[PDB]
DNA sequence: ACTGGAGAAAGAAAGTGAAAGGAAGATAAAACGGGATTCATACACCGTTAAATACCGGTTTAAAAATCCCGTGGCGCGTTTTAAAAAATCTGTGCGGGTGATTTTAT
């Protein structure tokens, strides 16, 4: 952490494709993102395919 | 007596709180105009007949149509203005993580 007295995970070991099913939206310097949500069953079927 | 700093007086310029009023808005009461019923009453449709009008044959004649000469103003051309519509260019705004700040009451 900032004081060097704790530990924080670098990334989560997720079982869910969260990015596609929930989307995202943010504004940065020189760029931006905009992603719509989706349906979980269709994403799972696509991953299996 | 003279000098230079400092404090106090006096005077002039700028900011101020309050000002009728008037065009510019805003809000209600009123007069209006457009639908649903309800019939009595005048209007639409059907047989009959005297009468008023359309039609044919032949004149005519006075009025309107046709023709010629001319002298103009009313359209036509070329070149400018001027609004009107269209294309181009600016102005706000909200989505989600970040930085920093404000106010009123009771005992």
């Amino acid at each position: 952490n900032y004081d060097g007295t704790e530990k924080i995970p670098d990334v989560m070991p997720t079982k869910i494709p969260n990015l596609l099913v929930n989307g995202s939206s943010g504004i940065a310097v020189g760029m931006a993102t905009n992603i719509p949500p989706h349906n979980l069953t269709e994403v799972i079927n696509g991953c299996l395919a």
